[PDB]
Formats: structure tokens, sequence, C-alpha cells
DNA sequence: TGGATGCGCTGAC
DNA sequence: GTCAGCGCATCC
């Protein structure tokens, strides 16, 4: 993540709907912001959550009286995408892990913040032949919200990853805010090798397998592009080896493959799948962030997560907006 | 809502 | 045809 001088959000409270490990806090605290109410069913990200910022989430959304949740100004929520992923069945609001999104109108139509940020996979965006996209539309407008929908790559933000997600910013229509911007992509100037770990602290990582096959030969430039160099087994996900040259692929939370949830990687000379110190590097957290004590739940909890530099820029965004208030 | 890995099928070229 | 995906069902 980056550093953030000007705070936007200086006095503004904000609930972490959904929390996970917290990178809509750390993106949101980082420009000012205030937290005054986080929201996490899974035991093991309550669990790192509270790790890390000293708080247990509230359980189960779909229990909790919305009335019952604290005054704010932002709501946040990178809600389940299980649903909509292209890695999915695609059931979307059929889904009892699809239907989340309508808890958080429940809960805007009774708080009613001045912003709602909201985050999804790309796919989210033209699911059911973007019927699910223009329902959240509808949804935000009848509940009084302008409607701001854009899918960003992280790979223009700073960060090394392939992270694909499409943002939703809602601004309450009584704020009249007709200035925000998404941010303007820039020159990506880090890649996978600048953030990778020694060699020594990863060496259980790395396997060898006999039915390994380069089917290409690894670059020497960096690019800001996924570079396949070859595949394990059928070449399945988690079965994929990148250049460490190139970015990193999406990461997953219920991914499988011998290199699961994080794809695997040629590193001098040997191929094998990323740390999860690594997969928060990727993801844009600080190496101050506590990791989950169990290595497979860390990687379930940075599969789930949100790349922290693309959220910064949007936070920073949605502040600048929000203080443009001339007589 | 355990940990691990082989898999298969959709979306966007 | 190419390839990537906050995934899935099953095994222990
Ligand atoms: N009914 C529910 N109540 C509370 N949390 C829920 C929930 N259903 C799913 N969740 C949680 O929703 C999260 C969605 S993934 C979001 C991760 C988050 N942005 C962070 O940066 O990491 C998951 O951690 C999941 O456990």
């Amino acid at each position: 993540m980056i550093e953030i001088k000007d705070k936007q959000l200086t006095g503004l409270r904000f609930i972490d709907l959904f929390a996970g490990l917290g990178g809509f806090r750390l993106a949101l605290e980082s420009c000012g912001a205030e937290c005054v109410y986080s929201n996490e069913w899974d035991k093991y990200a309550q669990e790192v959550y509270e790790m890390n910022f000293g708080e247990k989430p509230e359980g189960d959304i779909t229990q909790v009286n919305e009335k019952t949740i604290p005054d704010h100004d932002i709501l946040c929520a990178g809600f389940p995408c299980q649903a909509f992923s292209i890695s999915g069945k695609q059931k979307g609001f059929e889904d009892s892990r699809g239907t989340l999104f309508f808890d958080i109108a429940r809960i805007v139509r009774e708080k009613k913040p001045k912003v709602v940020f909201m985050e999804n996979v790309k796919n989210f965006a033209s699911h059911d032949n973007g019927n699910t996209l223009e329902v959240v539309k509808n949804t935000m407008n009848e509940l009084d919200y302008s409607f701001h929908a854009k899918v960003l790559n992280a790979l223009d933000y700073g960060i090394p990853q392939k992270n694909e997600r499409i943002y939703m910013i809602c601004f309450r229509n009584d704020l009249n805010i007709q200035n925000f911007q998404f941010p303007k992509p820039f020159e990506l100037n880090t890649f996978v090798k600048d953030l990778l770990l020694p060699d020594s602290e990863v060496e259980h990582l790395v396997i060898d397998r006999k039915d390994l096959v380069m089917t290409n030969q690894e670059i020497e430039q960096t690019t800001p592009k996924t570079v396949r160099l070859g595949i394990v087994g059928k070449g399945g996900q988690g079965e994929r080896i990148y250049s460490t040259r190139g970015i990193a692929i999406t990461l997953s939370a219920y991914g499988g493959g011998i290199f699961a949830k994080t794809g695997g990687y040629l590193v001098n000379g040997k191929t094998r799948k990323l740390h999860p110190r690594e997969c928060a590097r990727v993801m844009g957290y600080p190496d101050s962030y506590k990791v989950h004590p169990s290595t497979s739940q860390a990687y379930k909890q940075f599969g789930n997560s949100v790349v922290i530099n693309v959220l910064q820029y949007i936070a920073y965004n949605i502040g600048s907006s929000l203080n443009f208030k001339p007589y």
C-alpha cells in the first residue's frame, strides 16, 4: 500500500462489512477515516482481523438488526463472489451465497450513509447478461444513490497483479456529487520478482514435478502482463507456472491444483507457489500486517481479498469529491 | 468455517 | 484455438 499525505477522509466514519482481512479498513484508514463497525462470520477471518485491528467482527450479517449498526458516512463491502465468478457455477442470486447484496441494501436503506463502496469480481459486471449489475444499480438508485461502476485492473495501479474487479461507488443524491472519477492508470514499475522473499524462506514451497512441461522460455525483460512458462498435470487451475518478470495471476479463496490459490512461478530454476507473505505483498498489504497462523487459511483469506492500493486511490477520490464544496 | 489437490467448464478473446 | 478464473466436488 502507499502513503497518503492529504487525508481526504479525516473525520469520516465507515463500516467494514464482509471484512475478511480488513483490506477496506487499511485503505480507508490510510486516508484518515475511522472504522466504527466490522462484520465477518468466518472464524479464522475473525481471528486474523482481531490480530490486526484488535476487535472481533460481529458475525452473520443476515441475522444483524440493521438498526443496531452504528451511524457511518461510508459503507464498505467486498461481498461474496463465488456465485458470480467466472471460475464458479454462476448461480448468482440463486446461490445462498449470492444474495448478500440485498443485506447491504437493507443496511443502506436504514443507515443511509453518504457513500456506499462495493467490490466484486469482473464477471459480476456481465453476469446474467448484465442483469446482475443492473439490479445493483437500480437498487442503489431506488435508495436515492448515484451509481458509478468500473472494472479496474490492479496492474494499472502499481501492483503486479492481474486482479480485475468491478468497483461500485454510490453517492447519496442530496450530496449532489458530480466530480467523482475512477483513478487513472499509470505505468507499472514493480513486478512479481520484486516482491519475492529470499529463497531460504520458501524452500518448503519448492516442488519438483516430473510431469512439468515448460512451454515458453523465461523472459529477461519485465512486462505488465501474466507470462505463462509451463504447466504440470493437465494445466488446469493451480497447474500453470508463470514468470516472475511478469505480473501475478489472480489469487483465489477455494482454488485447487498443486499451486493452489497462488499459481506456480519459476524462481531461480525452481518451480513453487507463493508464500502467504508474498500473497500479502501482491495484494498490496504492508509487511506489518500479521498473517493468520494457518497457511491454508491465510491463502484463502488473501485469495478473497482486495488490492489495497487500488482501494486507496478510489478512497482518495471519494474523499476528493466529498470535500469539493464551493460556494 | 480443516487441509490438500485433481478437475472442468465459462468468459473473453 | 488460447488461456485465465476472490471456484467445485471429493478425498482423508
Ligand atoms: N453472511 C455473512 N456474514 C458475514 N460475513 C460473511 C457472510 N458471508 C460471507 N461473509 C464473509 O464475506 C467475505 C467476502 S470476501 C471479502 C474480503 C475483504 N474485502 C478483505 O479485504 O479481505 C468473506 O470473508 C466471508 O467469510
